[PDB]
């Protein structure tokens, strides 16, 4: 009995879905796209063409919604990267010391990771997935929502979609404001943190040795410098291929040419390891940018009137910069917030209203991460009522700062920064006496004064072809 809705069948669609089915008799997505029958990029996913990263904190939840998932990616050549000893990073602070594993992440192509998630996902057969359907309007009321009404792209016929539940997962080009307009309701707030931050990614292929048991590769900017910042990003993914994402805010930019891509990666970011490792490897595509990129939170909790039966989640709530990584993260938090509410409140009337609160606070340790770092770069341009923005960020970066510094160079204090940074624990776990007092006794290594790769990785960039 009873039976849900859900509008976008990306990531935070095939997860809510997932969720849904075992507290629904019946889910229905509805998607606008054309969906491909294997692991291939779509219209729908244009952002599938860059780096993703999915953090342990966001892995785990993908596992439990779907288990066997995790499992099911590392067979088709996914990569278990760990946190910080498979990752040579040169931070804001100086090379990330490569203690031993306290997170970890998984790295392969988000057309991958998009494919296997929904084909674990309509294992179950009481969701379905509704292809080239224009989504039109909310049925019901300001009180309450009762379905949707589509259009199929195919027929050109409209029809009506009963719901008892609607989720709104259409991701960061979401029409949920006219949606909620039409059925006049107030406008929500809108909250943005604009750094102009725009992507350039090409495909390479690596040396053939270093396709396997190869770190994650990051140079970042000085986000306390006040210059813009210029990031490079070399990830492993499946079938022996390296995907190289590189970044700027306002005033670096990445060009558009293949051959200020390599420039850039080797002097437009503060070291040039990334621009020296991909001259080791084959470029298999042109660049890609993206300019998707602003942090854009919508605070539909607090709107002063609010539907029975909607929720939105994902990118269509709050979406991030994502050279944090956590986009993906941050929407299976919200699915389980929404798991959460409905297990406390079933479907007595309530329920949207607390869900939507409560994947407010499912999203907002992402959301404070990125707004925090991007703030302060030049150019920067916002709109925004929080004080944590407005007045408490100069001692807000003054404690990130100290952790960050620390972290490179002090196993505790690393565990616990990555394990915020992955949303595998909550800030407060950033206030644990313990957690202060290793930041406060310092560095237990020092500061390395090159990048940290083992002489085994190094050694597996040549083929040693050409000697007899
Ligand atoms: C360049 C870039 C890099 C990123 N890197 C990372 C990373 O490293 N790690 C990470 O965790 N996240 C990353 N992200 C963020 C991540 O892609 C998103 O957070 C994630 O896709 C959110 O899922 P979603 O389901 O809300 O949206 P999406 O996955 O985009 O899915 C939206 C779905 O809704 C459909 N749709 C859209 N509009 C309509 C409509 N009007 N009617 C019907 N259907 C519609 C689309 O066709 C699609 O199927 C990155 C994003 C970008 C842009
Ligand atoms: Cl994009």
């Amino acid at each position: 009995t009873r039976s849900a809705v859900v509008l976008g069948g990306g990531m935070a669609g095939m997860l809510v879905s997932s969720m849904l089915a075992r507290h629904v008799g019946s889910v229905t997505v509805i998607d606008r796209d054309a969906f491909p029958a294997g692991p291939d990029l779509r219209k729908g996913v244009p952002q599938a063409r860059h780096a993703h990263i999915l953090w342990s904190g966001g892995a785990r939840i993908v596992e439990e919604l779907l288990p066997g998932t995790t499992d099911r990616l590392l067979g088709a050549g996914a990569h278990r990267i760990g946190i910080p000893d498979g990752q040579v990073s040169y931070t804001a602070y100086g090379w990330q010391h490569r203690f031993p594993e306290a997170q970890f992440m998984i790295a392969c192509s988000r057309a991958l990771l998009d494919w296997t998630v929904r084909e674990e996902t309509l294992r179950e057969e009481r969701i379905a997935l509704v292809e080239k359907t224009e989504v039109l309007a909310l049925l019901g009321d300001a009180g309450r929502v009762t379905g949707v009404r589509v259009r199929d792209q195919e027929s050109g016929e409209e029809r009506e979609v009963p719901a008892d539940l609607v989720v709104d997962t259409t991701g960061r080009g979401s029409p949920s404001k006219r949606l909620l307009a039409e059925l006049g309701l107030p406008a929500p707030e809108e909250e943005f943190v604009d750094s102009g931050m725009v992507y350039a990614t090409r495909l390479f292929r690596a040396p053939e040795a270093a396709a396997t048991n190869f770190p994650l590769v990051s140079v970042h900017a000085d986000h306390r410098a006040g210059r813009p910042g210029c990031n490079a990003v070399l990830m492993p993914i499946e079938d022996g291929r390296w995907i190289v994402t590189v970044s700027g805010t306002r005033g670096g930019e990445p060009p558009a040419d293949d051959e200020g891509f390599a420039r850039f990666a080797r002097d437009g970011v503060r070291h040039p390891l990334v621009g020296e490792l991909i001259a080791k490897a084959q470029p298999l595509t042109s660049v890609e940018r993206s300019r998707s990129t602003v942090n854009r939170r919508l605070h539909y909790d607090r709107l002063a009137t609010w539907p029975e039966g909607l929720v939105v989640l994902g990118d269509a709530v709050a979406a991030f910069n994502p050279v944090y990584g956590h986009g993906m993260s941050a929407a299976a938090h919200s699915v389980l917030a929404l798991r959460s509410q409905l297990g406390q409140r079933a479907f007595q009337p309530g329920l949207a209203r607390a869900a939507q609160r409560a994947i407010a606070v499912a999203v907002d340790d992402a959301w404070v991460l990125a707004t925090s770092h991007d703030i302060g770069y030049p150019g920067c341009r916002t709109q925004t009522r929080d004080p944590r923005l407005t007045r408490h960020a100069g001692e807000r970066q003054r404690v990130t700062d100290l952790v960050g510094l620390t972290a490179t160079r002090n196993q505790v204090v690393n565990r616990a920064a990555v394990a915020l940074n992955t949303l595998s624990a909550g800030m407060a776990s950033m206030q644990d006496p313990a957690v202060m007092a290793a930041v406060r006794r310092g560095p237990e290594v020092p500061a390395p004064t090159e990048p940290p790769l083992r002489p085994d990785e190094v050694a597996r960039l040549v083929s040693g072809a050409g000697v007899t």
